[PDB]
């Protein structure tokens, strides 16, 4: 009737008792409601195919299996997209890594500015008639509650502003053989050179592209303005390939949605 | 340093590294964050000596380690008390064991309705049936996006059967054996809004009820409880419990629930 599956956040190694029959649907949605999580469209379920990040099909059936719960996308805004605390918490954990592993860059005084909010995140600080008495006294205080952790998102604000934040990163070779770097976001499709990550050389903006088009290892990124030439470029895996267009769908359309 | 604590909620399980000198409530705190949990008062971490149930202590350092997170304490009103979804979400999940294990007494017409509601709890949610890339494909998955990521909608279904269970008799009342001073065997109900003595056989409608708001001390010495009511012309009620591991949990339910009747009273 049940299997065991395991789902790791970035809080916590937990299991869940996933029904036979059910889809990643159905694994996700028990993950997102145990954690009261609503804002669920950033977040999906991930796995290891050889080196490759791949994420569970919602639609296709669940079959110790191991999932990531993390997130697959970025609000453009903190502050006014994470209204939920665990979405909040989980993008706070997510980022954090991020930053201390360095694979978003980080100047100086911002990492000394975000480890300090990272602290503040950290820390939250017989029966005689008179016993009675006291220990009605010391109940109230004891027990009122945690307060919204503010710090978290003080972190993310000061986080969202580096140029490295929420970009996915692909080895790319252009028509002339030329190595670069594609970068998938919440605002767009940016080209890097690739030994500079932070500024790109060309950005295509989700609402100044026509269509992108996949055959054969090569991508075209179709501009909106004809002035603007076409950008051809060749990713060597397919199973990246599949991963970069998952992402530019997602992040097309909660662009999209955030311009109403 | 850390040790693993298994941590045990009503359907899912989660391990946590416990620092060596960390107290109940460093533990307690991160399953709480973990959850998004602010409404923490009404839970606790629970564990069994021998047979009795037994809550851990916040104060005191934490020493394969596996506590049960659990609701030690139920809302008056449901739908006022439990803003955050999360609140409402295990208190649906542990009220609804109790009804399915018949720990709580529930009538065949409210049953058939709790397990609808139990349904669309599972499903509605986020189910409302409730259970190469060319440019014009780019285009079609682009449309198909917005309809399949849409978010998880609160589970209403959930706050609709705590609703029709807390006008269930049985609801939120702890149940302890006891003896009164001429030795006759009774119950008594700790919950929410007082103190309740009950005929064993009829745990729905309690013989006394000492209502919070109306009790001057409770005082507890060596198997014997006493119950000072605030008005004069109401006699003490002196109670025996033979299980000292129950009495000090009647106590510990009695001091909370006192606690939040009064912050509900303003």
């Amino acid at each position: 009737k049940t299997f065991t599956v395991r789902i790791v956040t970035m809080d916590a190694e937990m299991e869940f008792n996933c029904e036979m029959k059910w889809k990643g649907k159905d694994l996700f949605d028990l993950v997102c409601r145990t954690l009261g999580l609503r804002e669920t469209w950033f977040f999906g379920l991930q796995y290891t195919i050889k080196d490759t990040v791949a994420w569970l099909k919602m639609d296709k059936k669940v079959l110790p299996v191991t999932f990531h719960f993390l997130a697959k996308f970025y609000p453009e805004n903190a502050e006014e997209e994470l209204v939920q605390e665990i979405t909040q918490h989980l993008f706070f954990l997510q980022v954090k890594k991020q930053i201390l592993d360095e694979k978003i860059y980080c100047p100086p005084e911002a990492s000394v500015l975000l480890a300090s909010y990272a602290v503040q995140a950290k820390y939250g600080d017989q029966m005689t008639p008179e016993m009675w008495e006291e220990r009605i006294t010391a109940w109230y205080a004891e027990h009122r509650g945690r307060a919204r952790d503010e710090a978290e998102m003080e972190y993310l604000k000061i986080a969202q502003d580096l140029e490295m934040y929420g970009v996915n990163y692909f080895a790319i070779r252009n028509k002339k053989g030329t190595e670069l770097l594609l970068g998938v976001d919440a605002l767009g499709l940016h080209i890097y050179d690739p030994e500079n990550r932070l500024t790109p050389k060309i950005s295509f903006p989700w609402n100044e592209i026509r269509n992108i088009s996949y055959s054969d290892k090569e991508f075209t990124i179709k501009p909106l303005d004809k002035k603007i030439d076409v950008f051809k470029f060749n990713s060597s895996k397919l199973r990246v390939n599949k991963l970069i267009l998952q992402l530019c769908i997602g992040n097309h359309d909660l662009f999209m949605r955030r311009r109403k």
